[PDB]
């Protein structure tokens, strides 16, 4: 099963929708405005991309952060940011079986799953 993460009103999550549905890939849709998220997904992600690639540090809410949040940071440390606040998670997130994409290049899906 491959599983899509992130949420609806995202102009990326619509591009990357749109090459996964025109190409005809069945997936699951795993929506954090729906059922949030766990340390466990994060804690994977990071470890085959790392927290820089994962969190979405150029992003509106990371932003926002207070100087403390933002502060020495380092795997463990964004993962509790992402945690409690799902918005900061780079979209999408694809889970293919033995590893993810993260963000959408139209490439790597092709690479992926065509």
């Amino acid at each position: 099963t491959y599983v899509l993460y992130g949420i609806k009103a995202c102009d990326t999550m619509k591009k990357a929708r749109t090459w996964l549905d025109e190409h005809k890939v069945a997936y699951d849709f795993h929506d954090y405005k729906a059922v949030g998220i766990d340390r466990e997904h994060l804690r994977r992600w990071c470890a085959e991309h790392g927290w820089q690639t994962v969190l979405n540090r150029a992003g509106t809410t990371f932003r926002k952060l207070d100087e403390a949040q933002k502060a020495d940071l380092d795997e463990a440390k964004a993962i509790e940011l992402m945690l409690a606040q799902p918005s900061m998670i780079k979209r999408p997130v694809l889970e293919l079986g033995g590893r993810t994409l993260v963000g959408f290049k139209p490439d790597a899906y092709a690479a992926a799953l065509a």
